[PDB]
């Protein structure tokens, strides 16, 4: 449970993707500090050029690192499922474009918190904002509301991400998310609340590979 997150925890992220038949892989490494809600990660496209914009993968690429304030500890499903972990599945529909479907397992593998993901993308436009790489390299603040899913013994969430387009417009990405536990022990099913997240995206000047350096802060709120 939550005791696995009292200090800084190494993170490994692995993604295998296929968007419109364009196959790619991403590896990320870094660490998470749930006491401050902080993620520091570097992601590399290990197959060459990433065929979608890095910001469209941020939500897919570890909510167990959210900072749950003491008065909300009983509502932290994500840490309660550890070390066995949880499955996280999303459908992400890009307005006037294609959709992603993702399945991930988030679980401890020894001393490392691992997020291992399979992503498919369907019916994107080669000239659209995604395959056409028309999104700014940034990721706005968002709140995601978390509700219990008692039948699945987990949580669900749906939320819209606003991605800035280079021409000043916005590209919406409508997320539906469902999480379940991998293990069969007791988990914490939350009252309604939300997570507030901010991200800063950057580039390592000495990295020639297609990559994303990510800072994130995730904080739970919305309960008494």
């Amino acid at each position: 449970g939550e005791e696995l997150f009292t200090g800084v925890v190494p993170i490994l992220v692995e993604l295998d993707g296929d968007v419109n038949g364009h196959k790619f892989s991403v590896r990320g490494e870094g660490e998470g500090d749930a006491t401050n809600g902080k993620l520091t990660l570097k992601f590399i496209c290990t197959t060459g050029k990433l065929p979608v914009p890095w910001p469209t993968l941020v939500t897919t690429l570890v909510l167990c690192f959210a900072r749950y304030p003491d008065h909300m500890k009983q509502h932290d499903f994500f840490k309660s499922a550890m070390p066995e972990g949880y499955v996280q599945e999303r459908t992400i529909s890009f307005k006037d474009d294609g959709y992603y479907k993702t399945r991930a397992e988030v679980k401890f593998e020894g001393d490392t918190l691992v997020n291992r993901i399979e992503l498919k993308g369907i019916d994107f436009k080669e000239d659209g904002n995604i395959l056409g790489h028309k999104l700014e390299y940034n990721f706005n603040s968002h709140n995601a509301y978390i509700t219990a899913d008692k039948q699945k013994n987990g949580i669900k969430s749906n939320f819209k991400i606003r991605h800035n387009v280079e021409d000043g417009s916005v590209q919406l990405a409508d997320h539906y998310q469902q999480n379940t536990p991998i293990g069969d022990g007791p988990v914490l099913l939350p009252d309604n609340h939300y997570l507030s997240t901010q991200n800063a995206l950057s580039k390592d000047p000495n990295e020639k590979r297609d990559h994303m350096v990510l800072l994130g802060f995730v904080t739970a709120a919305g309960i008494t």
